[PDB]
């Protein structure tokens, strides 16, 4: 186009212009305040709409990059606030762009975003929403400078809709605060898979993130052939790929190209499309990456033809080893989308492996024509995994499921700080409420998406406070072992009992007018240090501390004089306990 920034003005809308342009300039001028960041959207939104009424005008004709890199070298403060980054400013381009690029801080060192109250927070929203809402967009795209800008934006408007239902209602924080909560663990994963994907693409290869995005678009798109599966694989690690790499036109320009080819073909990938692909460009290509899996052919024939009973099986492999592969894959996964892509991934490399050990022999038919009993194992341990805990579940419900995977997991690595024990323990415990309630076809997708997150944050904690040699090596894995290698660790058999300290059991009156959140914290707490004190206790002398304990903080809590209580029941407790476990 003549006039790139008219063209995007256009298709946007002033409104999705405008809060993209802030997001754009506050995600690489992260620490300039809110109002000078106000006044760059309304010059760039005035420079639009001159370009609108006349394409021809003064600099409409430059390039998205060269306007935006002018505009960041004319801020005043540059060298004063950012340093380095202004010496960007002295570069051609595209050099400068990669530049600023490089300047991005991803841990830029702000204080953490406190949530006000329910009637501080209804109240602002009343009195000025633009500016609440767009204050908060400010705040939260500084701190995650790579999070894809329009879907920072689809957040920010399902805000919104949360305060405009809940400021109106009769209990208004009942209403306002599970949403606020829904939404910033949404966000806080939707970040983790980005970060997590960027990172496994760099250390495992191009060829590996192939293999996961076959699995993902056969189970999602059945009804397409292999050639068409295929080449969307090729365009996505592409998109993947230069998304990675950080800069936002590019990566917008790439998935919009792969969103409008997609719903231009959309009889030969799926029939839930339509929806998508009359969305404007702005939300096409997020529309399609949360579509439901098409439904999948009827009447399709076992894979045992094609890849254990025909004579062509290793001369069909050993001219195109990675396609023939594909082919399986995508063949197993369009008939298993009650399969996670990692358990499809692990039966693709038994394979491959059988293969290559079995195309060497004088016999190779005889050699491989079991290999679809290696599957049948490999396939029952997730599945059994997932019944045994969701009735686990069931029978004891969230809180005591927690408390339950408290102890199991503290005496499997007794060395991990107590909080990330705590909180790694407890969102394991969320996963159960909120995958387990699916029917069994949807619990181990479910399961791997959620588990991918939670697992990610224990392996980021650990990273850089690293203290078990078995932690780090799951976390370092193939992400295709990294759930099995933790589901295979056992309880440390040559942890040093932690030595008693009387503070860490002593307990006061507070815990009485505490939240219930913080009550289970803290009640979670003390459980995880009484196993790391005494790891050899049985469940049975668990749980008789846990009923003695539980009697301790009923009765005291309902005593005249509970400061007492908790000190002198409290000294007793402890002396009774110290006795029954060891
Ligand atoms: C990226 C979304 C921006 C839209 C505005 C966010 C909503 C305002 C409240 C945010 C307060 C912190 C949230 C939380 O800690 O749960
Ligand atoms: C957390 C990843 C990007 C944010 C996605 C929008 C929804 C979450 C809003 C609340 C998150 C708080 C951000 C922070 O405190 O750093
Ligand atoms: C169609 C192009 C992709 C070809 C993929 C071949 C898949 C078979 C081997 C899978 C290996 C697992 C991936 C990984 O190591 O993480
Ligand atoms: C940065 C200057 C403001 C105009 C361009 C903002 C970036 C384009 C985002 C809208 C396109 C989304 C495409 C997609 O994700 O499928
Ligand atoms: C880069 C994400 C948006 C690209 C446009 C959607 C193409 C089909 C995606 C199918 C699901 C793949 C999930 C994913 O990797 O985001
Ligand atoms: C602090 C981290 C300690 C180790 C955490 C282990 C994570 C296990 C992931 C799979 C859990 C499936 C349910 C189960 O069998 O407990
Ligand atoms: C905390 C337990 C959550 C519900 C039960 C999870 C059991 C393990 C799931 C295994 C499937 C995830 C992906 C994989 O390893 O194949
Ligand atoms: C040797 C130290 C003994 C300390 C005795 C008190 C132990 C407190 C464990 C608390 C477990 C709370 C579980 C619950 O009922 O929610």
């Amino acid at each position: 186009h003549k006039s790139e920034v008219a063209h995007r003005f256009k298709d946007l809308g002033e409104e999705n212009f405008k809060a993209l342009v802030l997001i754009a300039f506050a995600q690489y001028l992260q620490q300039c305040p809110f109002e000078d960041h106000v006044k760059l959207v309304n010059e760039v939104t005035e420079f639009a709409k001159t370009c609108v009424a006349d394409e021809s005008a003064e600099n409409c004709d430059k390039s998205l990059h060269t306007l935006f890199g002018d505009k960041l070298c004319t801020v005043a403060t540059l060298r004063e606030t950012y340093g380095e980054m202004a010496d960007c400013c002295a570069k051609q381009e595209p050099e400068r762009n990669e530049c600023f690029l490089q300047h991005k801080d991803d841990n830029p060192n702000l204080p953490r975003l406190v949530r006000p109250e329910v009637d501080v927070m209804c109240t602002a929203f009343h009195d000025n929403e633009e500016t609440f809402l767009k204050k908060y967009l400010y705040e939260i795209a500084r701190r995650h400078p790579y999070f894809y800008a329009p879907e920072l934006l689809f957040f920010a408007k399902r805000y919104k809709a949360a305060f405009t239902e809940c400021c109106q209602a009769a209990d208004k924080a009942a209403c306002l605060l599970p949403k606020l909560d829904e939404l910033r663990d949404e966000g806080k994963a939707s970040s983790a898979k980005q970060r997590l994907k960027c990172a496994s693409l760099q250390k495992f290869g191009e060829r590996a993130f192939k293999a996961w995005a076959v699995a993902r678009l056969s189970q999602r798109f059945p009804k397409a052939e292999f050639a068409e599966v295929s080449k969307l694989v090729t365009d996505l690690t592409k998109v993947h790929t230069e998304c990675c790499h950080g800069d936002l036109l590019e990566c917008a320009d790439d998935r919009a190209d792969l969103a409008k080819y997609i719903c231009e073909n959309q009889d030969s990938i799926s029939s839930k499309l339509k929806e998508c692909c009359e969305k404007p460009l702005l939300e096409k290509s997020h529309c399609i990456a949360e579509v439901e899996n098409d439904e999948m052919p009827a009447d399709l024939p076992s894979l045992a033809a094609d890849f254990v009973e025909s004579k062509d099986v290793c001369k069909n492999y050993a001219e195109a080893k990675d396609v023939f592969l594909g082919m399986f894959l995508y063949e197993y996964a369009r008939r298993h989308p009650d399969y996670s892509v990692v358990l499809l991934l692990r039966l693709a490399k038994t394979y491959e492996t059988t293969l290559e050990k079995c195309c060497a022999a004088a016999d190779p038919h005889e050699c491989y024509a079991k290999v679809f009993d290696e599957f049948k194992p490999l396939v029952e341990e997730p599945q059994n995994l997932i019944k045994q805990n969701c009735e686990l579940f069931e029978q004891l419900g969230e809180y005591k499921f927690q408390n339950a995977l408290l102890v199991r997991y503290t005496k499997k690595v007794p060395q991990v700080s107590t909080p990330t024990l705590v909180e790694v323990s407890r969102n394991l415990g969320k996963v159960g409420s909120k995958c387990c309630k699916h029917p069994e076809a949807k619990r181990m997708p479910c399961a791997e998406d959620y588990l991918s997150v939670v697992l990610n944050q224990l392996c980021v904690l650990h990273e850089k406070t690293p203290v078990s040699d078995r932690v780090t090596k799951c976390c370092t894995e193939s992400l295709v072992n990294r759930r099995p290698c933790f589901s295979a660790l056992e309880v440390d058999e040559t942890y040093v009992p932690k030595e008693f300290n009387a503070e860490t059991f002593t307990f006061h009156a507070d815990i009485c007018t505490l939240s219930e959140k913080e009550r289970q914290i803290k009640k979670q707490t003390a459980l995880v240090e009484l196993v790391k004190h005494k790891p050899k206790a049985t469940k049975e002398q668990l749980k008789a501390v846990m009923d003695d304990f539980a009697a301790f903080v009923e009765k005291c809590c309902k005593a005249d004089d509970k400061e007492t209580c908790f000190a002198e029941e409290g000294k007793k407790l402890v002396a009774a306990s110290q006795a029954a476990l060891g």
